[PDB]
């Protein structure tokens, strides 16, 4: 694992808090931009993240935001990876509603799906998967953020899957029961994200609490077709929502499906 040195980092902006704590945007050797995850004490299972953390640097496709290294050798320890500056999805889609050809947001949706495909092809699950987790550059690309990183959070509101901070709306049938994570869960998720991304970042399903959701898309309750989003769209989200994980895609067919509705246009 890059070991890098924190004299390098050159803090200059606070960008907020996240389930580890402060995150700052900086410069590395007063050039690169960076992110800089400072995490905070007891919210992270350090040990086991360390001796487990090579795998997810390794990870180098464009559309993923990277892990480039990690500060251990102090406390707190950091970790730093590449930055976005439009910062992340959820807030862009919500902020730029009005400016958004639907062309656009295929294009978002092939860009998440390329980064999925990358980390299917890798074995590497991202775990919690959803707009909010996705960030966008100063070009309007799309980049998947912080995968596998679910794994090492200390909260028992996040990872009970009764807790109130559980992604429960982007949870499939399977793991909502027995805690199976796989490959087909994060199809589940990328299903979730499409709509979220054709609905221009409204909350699935609004108006229902988290058990309400589960009870209900255990028993068949599907997300409706958004507007603006074809029929062909939908047929691709609505894919990744059988309830049966091995009847679900694989992103490879996923990314084939979407090249070829951008191709018809
Ligand atoms: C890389 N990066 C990270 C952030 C940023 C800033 C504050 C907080 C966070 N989050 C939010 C999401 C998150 C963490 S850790 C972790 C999660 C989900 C998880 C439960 C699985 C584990 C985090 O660190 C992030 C995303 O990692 C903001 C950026 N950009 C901007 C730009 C403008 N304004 C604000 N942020 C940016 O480029």
């Amino acid at each position: 694992s890059w070991e890098i040195d924190p004299k390098d980092l050159t803090f200059l902006k606070e960008l907020g808090t996240g389930q580890f704590g402060v995150v700052k945007y900086g410069k590395w050797r007063g050039q690169y931009d960076v992110a800089i995850k400072m995490i905070k004490e007891g919210s992270m299972s350090e040990d086991e993240f360390i001796e487990e953390a090579k795998v997810m640097m390794n990870l180098s496709h464009e559309k993923l935001v990277q892990l480039y290294g990690v500060c251990t050798k102090q406390r707190p320890i950091f970790i730093i990876t590449e930055y976005m500056a439009n910062g992340c999805l959820l807030n862009y889609l919500r902020e730029m509603r009005h400016r958004f050809q639907t062309q656009q947001l295929l294009e978002m949706c092939k860009d998440v799906c390329e980064a999925m495909e990358y980390l299917e092809s890798k074995q590497f699950l991202h775990r919690d998967l959803a707009a909010r987790n996705c960030l966008v550059n100063d070009q309007g690309v799309v980049k998947v953020s912080d995968f596998g990183l679910s794994r090492y959070v200390l909260d028992d509101e996040y990872t009970s899957s009764v807790g109130s901070k559980f992604p429960v709306r982007w949870s499939p049938p399977e793991v909502l029961m027995y805690s199976k994570f796989s490959s087909k869960s994060d199809i589940w998720a990328f299903g979730v994200l499409m709509w979220e991304i054709y609905s221009l970042g409204k909350m699935p399903y609004e108006r229902f609490t988290n058990s309400e959701t589960a009870e209900h898309i255990a028993q068949g309750l599907r997300l409706y077709r958004p507007h603006l989003a074809s029929e062909k769209v939908y047929t691709i989200m609505y894919s990744c929502w059988h309830e049966k994980a091995d009847e679900r895609p694989t992103f490879k067919i996923l990314l084939s499906n979407i090249l070829d509705v951008m191709d018809e246009n």
